[PDB]
Formats: structure tokens, sequence, C-alpha cells
């Protein structure tokens, strides 16, 4: 169970803070990600954070604008979004980074030409 909140309408250049509430697992020990789906597009990975909070990771498109963070005492994940742009319009989801696959080391290529 993960429940996102904080979405809304923002002017370009604006800020917004998304919150994700986790339950039913040891949050402290889980690497968490934010991912998003722009309208019509697929799922795009935005940011990730280690269990401790000691390591953070950002997609090139958001590096320097977004800040990922967590509060393990409150079992909650955050995404602070600043300097927002049209490209940032999307449905945002929080997710366990490695709960499903491993994206970075997986994959097989199918080319239909």
């Amino acid at each position: 169970q993960l429940l996102e909140s904080g979405g809304g309408l923002v002017q370009p250049g604006g800020s917004l803070r998304l919150s994700c509430a986790a339950s039913g697992f040891t949050f402290s020990d889980e690497d968490m990600s934010w991912v998003r789906q722009a309208p019509g597009k697929g799922l795009e990975w935005v940011s990730a954070i280690s269990g401790s909070g000691g390591s953070t990771y950002y997609a090139d498109s958001v590096k320097g604008r977004f800040t990922i963070s967590r509060d393990n005492s409150k079992n909650t994940l955050y995404l602070q979004m600043n300097s927002l742009r049209a490209e940032d319009t999307a449905v945002y989801y929080c997710a366990k980074s490695y709960g499903a696959f491993d994206y970075w080391g997986q994959g097989t290529l199918v080319t239909v030409s």
C-alpha cells in the first residue's frame, strides 16, 4: 500500500510538494522511487532515494529542480518540485525501486524492421 497526495494545478515557474504514505512493509529498508506518466506517454522514472536517505538520484530532466526526501519515522516519501515546466505535467506515482524488476540491468531488445 502506497498513497500519493499533493497534486494540483501550478503556474509555470511554480513549486509543489508531493507526499507518499507507505504501509505494510519495512519502509526504513526500502529504496523508493518517484515515476510519472505524461498524458499519452509511458512511465518515466523521475527520482529515487536509498532507505537511509543517504543516496539520492535524479533523471536528467529534473536534476536541480526536484528534491527527493523521506521521513522514516512517519513512513513517508516526498518530492519537492520547483521551477515547474509544461513537461512536468503528468500523473506522479511513488514506487518501490526494486520491488518489481531491476530496470537498469534487465531488458531484451525486439526490433521489427
